[PDB]
């Protein structure tokens, strides 16, 4: 309502976001603003006019010519001198307004020019490692703003200022320094610690950590501005007793995008670890396993065994004092068979989940759901089908070590595992050159997948000449693999069956990268270079002491590897095809609840959790300022990205390769498939915008199930995460490709069209031009 407005005085409709900033320091205790006046939205009040008109955009802009000489009334401009010099008379305030016309009310903040003696930044969390138990504080001489002048830095965690960097600041208006002066720090350790203990307080009236900027004057630190810092990674919500370690499940599932509370609901809902949501993203809590030797020895070598930088991180975090407490003081091997009546039990069970699911809506569906979630938990952690994963693993493991050992050959199973059968995941990426094989020979259709983006595009085909044999190909393959896509473990991520256009840049490469028969040349490819190493491997075993009894047993393991290691891709094939099942049935009950008025539109059930939509559906009502809450929320979480390692102080840990005569600026990884090539490195993020060739090496976030169509032109792999047991890494060794995965920062130090030489073995890349 009035004119002009001071601090302790003060509606983000009236003095605007950082008019408020200052308005809500000034009431704090202990601390004080610099004192002044606000300028308010209610003193902005022809240019209406020239605003309806809304190159063209170009010449609008005399409306700045406007302000500059409209002048507005002395009297809330003498009323402003009614209630020192300055920064933010009125040449200046209104030329500011202007300001939202480049780019509507803006409001002018104006404060005290106070000298002073320094002023710098303040971060309650430290924005290297994002720990919130540790306070940083970038402080210069006079008035230096960020991140510029030449500051000393600052880290306090709690009186102990641990780590000083007195910068030598020798550029302190005037512009000169003094010598002596020059290398001495900012702050007084005990006005370090004031500032620190100050800075530890105000985080509590505004809430979370904040950045706080202040400056000090004869003897005092005053805020100036109090942003709160909004780039931290979210901490679990987790109170349970003390300091706790998490594990970042996208790493492991080689999946790093962020998912929506829905999708993030009924993974929570199938694991049987305990595991919790945060950032979008998924966390196991294995603080437990390392309240004991025996069980964190375990924990820690066995999740080392699939990517030794969580093992590097976990001792970090086990070296840390103050964190964690003190310590205290052969596998069956199912038959033949099996793999084949898993698989069918498996699509059995899926059947009966079809005509089942098929007759339920509304609470009765959820009650469905929550049953059939019982049955996926049977299939997926059946004990005689883990038993089979773990035995193509064991398989693996016993012959990379043991073949070594004998003739120091490394990860020699790699090899071995070339065209491995039954593998699903194997089977999709080379049946799409199948796809591609059969719209090869008909121009007409090929023209019009090259140029159209009509979703609906399949039923555009039966016009053209080739149409009806397309569309049928496509259909098939849709059966039998349109239930996945790049995050399939987030239920709400769009399928592959309800968005075909996806897949056609992959067709339309692989109908110009390949002749008429590439799946079949592949495969046997593979499963030649797969029994040449077999024989070679016994050959030479043979010739060592009693080597025919190495040689019988290398034997018996590479049939056990062979048989087995294809299986592993099928329980997540199994789990995601219920997932999918659920989520048509799911997003029907969106529909009615659209058709109810309750909803707005049927896919907003994604920001809901299955508990909460549950009730939605039962009750009748929604709260969609949470609603919009989540979706603001989940918009911010697409812009982090998890770290390998979250504790409880938000602390985020990746770990760290150690370096043993590996090249001097090779960039190191994880070696997951053996081999060495060079090609040119193409760095995508979406799989439809893939422009594949011959002889390119993809590099890329991640590679899940998904990703495979795209292995099938590429001559290597690079991926940021994963490990050596996860999705994409089973899949190069089959497709004998080698790859490099858990390369940090890959997609970013690695320029898309760089020549780049990689080791599947050792596990480096080399940059090359
Ligand atoms: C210490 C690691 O902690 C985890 C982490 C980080 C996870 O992400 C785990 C995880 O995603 C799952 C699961 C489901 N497995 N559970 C837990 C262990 N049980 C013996 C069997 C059922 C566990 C995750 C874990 C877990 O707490 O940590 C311990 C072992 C896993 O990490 C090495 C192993 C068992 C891993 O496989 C390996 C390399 O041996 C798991 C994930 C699993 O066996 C792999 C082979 C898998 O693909 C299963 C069939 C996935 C089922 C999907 C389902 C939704 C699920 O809950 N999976
Ligand atoms: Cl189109």
């Amino acid at each position: 309502k009035p004119y002009v407005l001071k601090f302790q005085e003060i509606s983000e409709a009236l003095v605007g976001g950082k008019g408020m900033n200052l308005g809500a320091c000034s009431n704090i205790e202990g601390v004080h603003v610099p004192a002044g006046f606000c300028l308010t939205t209610e003193a902005y009040k022809e240019f209406t006019q020239l605003l309806q008109r809304l190159a063209i955009r170009e010449i609008s802009e005399t409306i700045r010519t406007l302000i500059q000489h409209t002048q507005i009334p002395s009297e809330i401009a003498s009323y402003m001198d009614a209630t020192m010099p300055f920064a933010v008379l009125l040449q200046h305030i209104s030329m500011c307004w202007a300001s939202l016309f480049t780019e509507v009310q803006l409001a002018v903040v104006i404060q005290q020019m106070i000298s002073p003696e320094a002023s710098g930044i303040l971060f309650t969390a430290d924005p290297i490692t994002s720990n919130r138990k540790s306070l940083s504080i970038d402080a210069s001489f006079g008035l230096g703003e960020s991140g510029l002048v030449s500051a000393d830095s600052y880290t306090v965690r709690e009186n102990t200022i641990t780590n000083k960097i007195i910068a030598t600041k020798k550029l302190a208006e005037t512009r000169i320094l003094e010598k002596s002066q020059q290398t001495k720090q900012t702050l007084t350790d005990q006005q370090i610690i004031q500032l620190a203990k100050l800075g530890r307080k105000i985080e509590a009236y505004f809430g979370k950590p904040q950045d706080i900027e202040w400056c000090l004057a004869e003897g005092a630190f005053y805020i100036v501005q109090s942003r709160p810092i909004t780039t931290l990674y979210p901490i679990p919500e987790v109170n349970e007793p003390g300091n706790r370690v998490y594990i970042s499940v996208a790493h492991q599932q080689m999946m790093t995008d962020a998912m929506k509370p829905l999708g993030l609901s009924f993974y929570l809902m199938t694991t049987p670890a305990t595991m919790y949501t945060a950032g979008g993203r998924l966390f196991v809590d294995i603080t437990q396993s390392l309240s004991a030797k025996v069980s964190r020895d375990m924990m820690v070598n066995s999740l080392g065994q699939s990517d030794p930088l969580i093992k590097d991180a976990l001792l970090t975090v086990i070296n840390k004092k103050g964190f964690l407490p003190p310590l205290p003081t052969v596998r069956s091997i199912p038959d033949s068979s099996s793999v084949f009546e898993l698989v069918r039990n498996s699509e059995n069970s899926i059947k009966h989940l079809k005509q089942s699911i098929e007759t339920k809506s509304g609470s009765d569906l959820f009650d469905f759901i929550v049953e059939d979630l019982e049955e996926l938990k049977r299939v997926l952690f059946n004990p005689t089908s883990i038993d089979a994963i773990m035995a193509g693993m064991d398989a693996s493991a016993w012959l990379n070590e043991h073949i070594y050992q004998w003739l120091g050959e490394k990860n020699v199973a790699d090899k071995l595992s070339e065209s491995a059968p039954n593998n699903i995941t194997s089977q999709m990426g080379l049946e799409l050159l199948d796809v591609a094989d059969v719209i090869r020979p008909y121009p007409a259709v090929r023209a019009y997948l090259e140029q159209t983006k009509n979703p609906d595009f399949m039923n555009e085909l039966a016009t053209l000449e080739g149409g009806a044999e397309t569309k049928k190909a496509l259909e098939d393959y849709l059966q039998k693999y349109g239930m996945r896509c790049a995050g399939e473990i987030d239920l709400t991520k769009t399928r592959w069956i309800e968005n075909p256009l996806t897949l056609i840049p992959l067709i339309l490469s692989n109908i110009k990268n390949f002749d008429s028969s590439a799946s079949m040349h592949k495969f046997a490819q593979g499963e030649k270079e797969a029994f040449h190493k077999e024989q070679e491997i016994l050959r030479r075993l043979q010739e060592l002491p009693d080597g025919e009894q190495k040689a019988m047993e290398t034997k018996e393991k590479i049939d056990i590897l062979r048989h087995f290691i294809g299986y592993r891709e099928y329980p997540k094939y199994g789990m995601i095809n219920r997932y999918f099942i659920y989520k048509l049935a799911l997003l029907r009950a969106g529909e009615q609840l659209v058709k109810d008025g309750i909803l707005q539109e049927h896919e907003d059930i994604y920001f809901l959790y299955f508990e909460e939509l549950r009730e939605v559906v039962r009750t009748g009502q929604v709260d969609y300022e949470l609603i919009n809450a989540r979706k603001r929320d989940f918009a911010t979480f697409e812009k982090l990205t998890p770290p390998r390692i979250l504790t409880s102080d938000g602390e985020m840990i990746n770990g760290e390769y150690k370096r043993e005569n590996l090249p001097k600026d090779a960039i190191l990884g994880l070696p997951v498939s053996s081999g060495t090539v060079e090609g040119r490195a193409r760095v995508i993020l979406e799989m439809e915008k893939a422009d594949l060739e011959d002889g390119d090496i993809l590099v890329t976030a991640y590679t899940d199930p998904s990703w495979t169509p795209a292995f099938v032109s590429i001559k290597g792999l690079v991926t940021e995460v994963g490990g050596l047991m996860t999705h994409g890494a089973v899949i190069a060794r089959e497709y004998g490709l080698p790859a490099v995965v858990g390369v940090e920062n890959a997609t970013t130090i690695i320029k898309d069209g760089q020549q780049i030489r990689i080791n599947g073995t050792e596990g480096y890349i080399e940059i090359l031009d």
